[PDB]
C-alpha cells in the first residue's frame, strides 16, 4: 500500500535548511502554495481550451483555505490539474533539483528564503510551519494518491483510501505549536490580502 524515498540530496538539504534557519517572516508558506495552486488552475483551464473533457472531473476553478484549530492543520485545496504518481515520486522533484540548487547558491550569495518561489521550489516554505505535511491530489489521468513528508530525508507514496476529491490537490499543514496563528481568521486574510490580492482564481477562507 505504502511506498517510502528519499528526497534528492538538494531537496533534503533545502528542506533541513527551512526546517533549521531562524526565520521570522513565515507567512510567506501561504503565498507559494496559493502561487503552486494558481498554476495548477492555470494548466487544467489551459489544457480545457482544447480538450473539454478534462472539466469531467469538476469545472469550479477554486483556492479553499480551512484551517482547523482542532487538529492543528491548516488545508489549501485547489481544482487545478492535480498530480500523477510520476509527478510525486519523480517528475517535480527531478524538475526542482535545479531550482533548489540555485536557491541554496543565492542564499549563500545573501538571499532570503522569501524568494523561494522565484526559483520554482517554493512548495518545501510549506516546512517554515509544518512538521509534517500530506498532499492529496488527483489528476485525471491517474489515482488519487497520499504523499506525505515530516522531512528528515524521506517521504512517501500511496495510493488514496479516503474520499473521492474529482481532481486537484490538497495539501494539509499540520503545523508546529508555535505556528497556530495560521490558524487565525483574520490573520489568514491578512496574508491573503497582502500577498495573493492578484490571483486569478476565486480564493475562500472556511471560517471555523
Ligand atoms: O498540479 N498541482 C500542483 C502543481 C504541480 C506542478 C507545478 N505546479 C503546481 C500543486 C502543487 C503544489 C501545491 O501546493 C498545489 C498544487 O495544486
Amino acid at each position: 500500500e505504502v511506498e517510502t524515498f528519499a528526497f534528492q540530496a538538494e531537496i533534503a538539504q533545502l528542506m533541513s535548511l527551512i526546517i533549521n534557519t531562524f526565520y521570522s517572516n513565515k507567512e510567506i508558506f501561504l503565498r507559494e502554495l496559493i502561487s503552486n495552486s494558481s498554476d495548477a488552475l492555470d494548466k487544467i483551464r489551459y489544457e480545457s481550451l482544447t480538450d473539454p473533457s478534462k472539466l469531467d472531473s469538476g469545472k469550479e476553478l477554486h483556492i479553499n483555505l480551512i484551517p482547523n484549530k482542532q487538529d492543528r492543520t491548516l488545508t489549501i485545496v485547489d481544482t487545478g490539474i492535480g498530480m500523477t504518481k510520476a509527478d510525486l515520486i519523480n517528475n517535480l522533484g527531478t524538475i526542482a533539483k535545479s531550482g533548489t540548487k540555485a536557491f541554496m547558491e543565492a542564499l549563500q550569495a545573501g538571499a532570503d528564503i522569501s524568494m523561494i518561489g522565484q526559483f520554482g521550489v517554493g512548495f518545501y516554505s510549506a516546512y517554515l510551519v509544518a512538521e509534517k505535511v500530506t498532499v492529496i491530489t488527483k489528476h485525471n489521468d491517474d489515482e488519487q494518491y497520499a504523499w506525505e513528508s515530516s522531512a528528515g530525508g524521506s517521504f512517501t507514496v500511496r495510493t488514496d483510501t479516503g474520499e473521492p476529491m474529482g481532481r486537484g490537490t490538497k495539501v494539509i499543514l499540520h503545523l508546529k505549536e508555535d505556528q497556530t496563528e495560521y490558524l487565525e481568521e483574520r490573520r489568514i486574510k491578512e496574508i491573503v490580502k497582502k500577498h495573493s490580492q492578484f490571483i486569478g482564481y476565486p480564493i475562500t477562507l472556511f471560517v471555523e
